[PDB]
């Protein structure tokens, strides 16, 4: 099974200038809990944005060019990325925009955080047809002293 996980600001913005400008520790905790001990697939730009391997996960990087770091696994196509994960129950695709576009048709589950923040961005999450997805979990949180915007965690499953 393939799942996508992402955090979206208003208008489905996911990034700006190869960065995420907000800081929401509760969402990073949700990301870690839902990805630990699973393989994670990311594109090369997101690998450069993160800047180091994510511990406790098999890190698979999609790039058309040879890898430059043997702490992670480099693959050259979607099919190779999937095969490199082996026979696991759940593969997590962690972006960015171009990578989400390619895996969305193959995904059975979306883990989405909706952040109530207006962000100038240059990268968006793909348009997804709402009729194809059922919301199976949602949890709203007001802003607090650690998290400066309200946010909604949602899990959707393909119908
Ligand atoms: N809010 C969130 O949840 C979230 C999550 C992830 C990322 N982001 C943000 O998203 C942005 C990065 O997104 P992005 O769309 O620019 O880039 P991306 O999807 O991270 O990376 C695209 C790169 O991945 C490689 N790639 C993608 N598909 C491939 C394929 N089929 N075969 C081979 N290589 C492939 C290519 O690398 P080569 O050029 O080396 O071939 C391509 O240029 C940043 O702003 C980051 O902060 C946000
Ligand atoms: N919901 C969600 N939030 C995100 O921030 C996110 N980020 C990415 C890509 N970028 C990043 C950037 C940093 C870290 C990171 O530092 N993660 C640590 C945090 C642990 C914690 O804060 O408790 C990790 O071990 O996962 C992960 C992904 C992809 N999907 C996401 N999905
Ligand atoms: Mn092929
Ligand atoms: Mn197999
Ligand atoms: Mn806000």
């Amino acid at each position: 099974m393939i799942s996508l996980i992402a955090a979206l600001a208003v208008d489905r913005v996911i990034g700006m200038e190869n960065a995420m400008p907000w800081n929401l520790p509760a969402d990073l905790a949700w990301f870690k809990r839902n990805t630990l001990n699973k393989p994670v697939i990311m594109g090369r730009h997101t690998w450069e944005s993160i800047g180091r391997p994510l511990p406790g996960r098999k890190n698979i990087i999609l790039s058309s060019q040879p890898g430059t770091d043997d702490r992670v696994t480099w693959v050259k196509s979607v099919d190779e990325a999937i095969a490199a994960c082996g026979d696991v129950p759940e593969i997590m695709v962690i972006g960015g925009g171009r990578v989400y576009e390619q895996f969305l048709p193959k995904a059975q589950k979306l883990y989405l955080t909706h952040i109530d923040a207006e962000v100038e961005g240059d990268t968006h999450f793909p348009d997804y047809e709402p009729d194809d997805w059922e919301s199976v979990f949602s949890e709203f949180h007001d802003a607090d002293a650690q998290n400066s915007h309200s946010y909604c965690f949602e899990i959707l499953e393909r119908r």
